[PDB]
């Protein structure tokens, strides 16, 4: 028993991190087979950031302008290309530590582990969710760009996030590994802001199921609710609407605990209406929304990875 | 910016995990050089657990009774010995992925990352503290024994914890890597209980410094307090006493923020007296005590590891 913010083991990704240096800018890159992926604003200078035209900027670069360091080893760039907001540097050496991997673009609400890096060197790993406003509440300092977010399924690494920028409220924006930003953000230093966020309802419900699996039942009640009446209360508290698809996904957790999904909804409704009244759930005094139904089942049942 | 429960990258430890099978019992072991470390209750059977005499039990075992699996590879045991509550299986092959490492026994209050494993396969990584009552609030299911807790300093892995048992309140007990339990617990299935826990004062203060580094100042006040008067209020709220050593350790964080340690204490005093009044600190509605002063500096300044 117990329940923790659990990240995936990071070793398969650690063996892919490298340093990419161009001009006066150093950041991280991801080395898979003979290609190194990194944010295209590495080719920007301190005066290009305002409204850069990356196509102009890139046609002006030579291969030898890109300095790629993998440990104590320099890789030579033999080609480059831009795909949306990511730069792809072809190098003459295939990374022998390349895991099995996919690139996937995730939906708001899904979670992933972030391996935070500086100068191609991993610093720490933590669990994140893509927020409904397509930011992530990360932990990132200067030089962290090019750090990736990821999931693992058995032996396959599904990369879903590369870090690009911090927004004025201290939250973070980035792209999938094909260079498409999550959300309306763009990689130029112009006024942008996160947009109003909401709480991921389906995830709060899964975490309440986790609490029941772990012995916390104080928040349950005998009541039930309809989906309509639940969603009417959720809107008032700035919660994402719950759909029938969400209900269906919460099926396995419902059947294992014996608490119908709509009954757990009735319970969350009273938690929103009455607060927690100085009590905690799974060590939290807040309703936690960064565990998906899959995260709960994974941790409360013990799925491993090779 | 941002602040997260950050674990160390786990790859150096992933390459050391193996499966150890003896009779009807499977658990995890730690393979460093030509030795595999694992909990000695692997040699117990379902009827030995009540009051086992491990010396009796072990002299009755042969090397070929221990089945050690490293991936798709069986290792042959060529010797065994018991050191306190850990079993050391000498195998004929040195682990080529052995990182630089130390074994260290930590003090209550120190934090570490846990790589949770089943059947020698890593499942997830998360950050823990050793609680003042020498338990850890882990996340552990059947088969998780032999999972280790660890810190990393540049390139060196300091192993500090191996998992052995869960206690009736759902918290966890284990040993250092030389087999000495943290706390008064023993590895026999007899009535044991955690003992009264306290909040790690020095860590709460460090986390309040983290919040100031990240832009939260709403909890500060103009007041100050003496150490004596602070400790008188801490005892009342079941907080560990703060010593001058603690004050000294909080020096760097004091100097970087410009908030004297005793002023931050005055702030924590009013937080304990008045609660947080529906506000949050670093996304938490509770006073968080599982970050050390070192954790804060590491994450708010970006220390990496090779
Ligand atoms: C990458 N290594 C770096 C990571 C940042 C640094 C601190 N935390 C992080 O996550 N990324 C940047 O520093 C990045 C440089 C790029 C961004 C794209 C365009 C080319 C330069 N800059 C930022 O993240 C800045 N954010 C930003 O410009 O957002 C748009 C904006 C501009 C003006 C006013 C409001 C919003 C950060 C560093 O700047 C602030 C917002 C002050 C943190
Ligand atoms: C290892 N793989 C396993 C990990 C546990 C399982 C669930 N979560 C975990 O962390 N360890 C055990 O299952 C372990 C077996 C050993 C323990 C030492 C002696 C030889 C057998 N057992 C336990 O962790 C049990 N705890 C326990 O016995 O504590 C002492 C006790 C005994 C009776 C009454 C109160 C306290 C667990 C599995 O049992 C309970 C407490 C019911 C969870």
């Amino acid at each position: 028993s117990g329940f923790r913010k659990m990240a995936f083991p990071s070793g398969k990704v650690e063996g892919c991190m490298v340093q990419v240096t161009c001009g006066t800018t150093t950041l991280n890159g991801l080395w898979l087979d003979d290609v190194v992926y990194c944010p295209r604003h590495v080719i920007c200078t301190s005066e290009d950031m305002l409204n850069p035209n990356y196509e102009d900027l890139l046609i002006r670069k030579s291969n030898h302008n890109f300095l790629v360091q993998a440990g104590n080893v320099q890789l030579r760039v033999i080609g480059h290309s831009m795909q949306n907001c990511v730069l792809k540097l072809k190098v003459d050496t295939a990374n022998p530590k390349t895991p099995k991997y996919k690139f996937v673009r995730i939906q708001p609400g899904q979670t992933f582990s972030v391996l935070a890096c500086y100068n191609g060197s991993p610093s720490g790993v933590y669990q994140c969710a893509m927020r409904p406003n397509f930011t992530i509440k990360g932990s990132f300092l200067n030089g962290s760009c090019g750090s990736v977010g990821f999931n693992i399924d058995y032996d396959c690494v599904s990369f879903c996030y590369m870090h690009h920028m911090e927004l004025p409220t201290g939250v973070h924006a980035g792209t999938d590994l094909e260079g498409n930003f999550y959300g309306p953000f763009v990689d130029r230093q112009t006024a942008q802001a996160a947009g109003t966020d909401t709480t991921i309802t389906v995830n709060v419900l899964a975490w309440l199921y986790a609490a029941v699996i772990n012995g916390d039942r104080w928040f349950l009640n005998r009541f039930t609710t309809t989906l309509n009446d639940f969603n009417l209360v959720a809107m008032k508290y700035n919660y994402e609407p719950l759909t029938q698809d969400h209900v269906d996904i919460l099926g396995p957790l419902s059947a294992q605990t014996g608490i119908a999904v709509l009954d757990m909804c009735a319970s969350l409704k009273e938690l929103l209406q009455n607060g927690m009244n100085g009590r905690t759930i799974l060590g939290s005094a807040l309703l936690e929304d960064e565990f998906t139904p899959f995260d709960v089942v994974r941790q409360c049942s013990g799925v491993t990875f090779q």
